This record gives structure tokens, C-alpha cells and sequence, in this order.
């Protein structure tokens, strides 16, 4: 409580390699963060053991109260998580998910709608930024500084102030943020199945 009040609070709602990748990056950048998911704080012991100096495992209800909430869970897991909070006013939600079908791994048919627009409707009041969905966990987990350039993270969203705040986080983590603009603008380029996903670039 008194620890967090002098900084923007970040929560990783994370599981698997991506949750761990984010924890690793926060730790390397010495940015305090909390982490949670549906399986509870105990299930995140692997993360705690490696990154507990900068990333603290908490209950989901607590993590969902942070200034910036990063949804690094499967796309299908989002609805059941975010429905637990009724008013998202004053918060930023970062959609890091990709809507992918199993077992063929093709982009989901969402009837033309953008996945992050659908997520946005599940968090009314929140300012949503689309980011951290573009890189494989193994790339995200790595040191973003490669001598002659910083690893690029594209972001987008309808609220310029929220985009800025997430760009600030991205820069602080050592990555190079590139703000593509609105969710409409990023739809055909940053969504799963589109040219900027899984593309490793550096800003020199």
C-alpha cells in the first residue's frame, strides 16, 4: 500500500511462458509489479522463485485493481477474469492476447470485429491498449538491447494518453515502442495473422 502509492502500479495477469517473460523484463528493469491468474498465487511459485525481488504474486482480485493491468492470458480466459471487476474507471487494460483457433492455429473468425475491440467491451470504463501480443515469449524474455538497437514492441489503442503511458512502460522495460495509432489502424497489421505479428525488429 504505502510502497505502491508513489508509482504507477502494474499487474501482470499472466500464465505460461509469456507471464514469465513479462516478469523477467520487469525484474531486469527494476520495475515493481504484481502478478496473478485464475490458479492463485501458489501456482506462480516458479515465477516467484526467479523474479520475487521485483515481481510479487498476489490474489487475482487485488491484481485487477492496478493502474495498468496486462492481460497475458489466453484469449478465451479473459471474459471469466475481467467480469470480476464491475467498474474499470481510471484504469488501463493492456490486451496482450491473440484470438487463435485450435488445432489449426489460424486467426479466429470474429465476424470481422477486432479482438481487442471485443476485449474492450468486457472492460467498460477501462482505456484499452493493444500491446505485448506481437512477440514470442522467448523473444520477449530476452534482453531487448542488442548493441545496435532495441527490440521493437508495436502498440495501438483509441486513447492517446493511455497509449503514451504504455509506451512509457515499454521504453522503461528497454524496448522501443512504436505507436501505430487507433485499434482500427492496427487491425490489419498488429492483430494475429497480420504482418507485424512475430516480426523481430530493432530500432537503432
Amino acid at each position: 500500500n504505502l510502497y505502491f502509492q508513489s508509482m504507477t502500479t502494474y499487474a501482470i495477469i499472466g500464465a505460461g511462458a509469456i507471464g514469465s517473460a513479462l516478469a523477467e523484463r520487469f525484474t531486469a528493469a527494476q520495475i515493481p509489479a504484481i502478478i496473478a491468474n485464475s490458479r492463485g498465487p501458489a501456482s506462480l511459485s516458479s515465477v516467484t522463485d526467479r523474479f520475487g525481488a521485483s515481481v510479487k504474486a498476489v490474489e487475482l482480485k487485488d491484481a485487477l485493481q492496478a493502474d495498468v493491468v496486462i492481460l497475458a492470458v489466453p484469449y478465451d480466459s479473459i471474459a471469466d477474469i475481467v467480469t470480476q471487476v464491475s467498474d474499470w474507471g481510471g484504469q488501463i487494460v493492456v490486451d496482450a492476447s491473440n484470438a487463435i483457433d485450435f488445432p489449426a492455429f489460424k486467426p479466429r473468425d470474429l465476424g470481422g470485429r477486432l479482438s481487442t475491440e471485443i476485449v474492450s467491451e468486457l472492460v467498460p470504463g477501462a482505456k484499452v491498449v493493444k500491446a505485448f501480443n506481437t512477440l514470442p515469449a522467448a523473444v520477449l524474455a530476452a534482453d531487448p538491447d542488442k548493441g545496435t538497437g532495441s527490440r521493437v514492441l508495436f502498440l495501438s489503442g483509441n486513447h492517446s494518453d493511455a497509449n503514451r503511458q504504455v509506451a512509457e512502460l515499454i521504453s522503461s522495460l528497454g524496448f522501443a515502442p512504436v505507436d501505430l495509432g487507433t485499434l482500427a489502424a492496427s487491425g490489419p497489421i498488429q492483430q494475429f495473422g497480420r504482418p507485424l505479428v512475430a516480426l523481430n525488429l530493432l530500432k537503432d
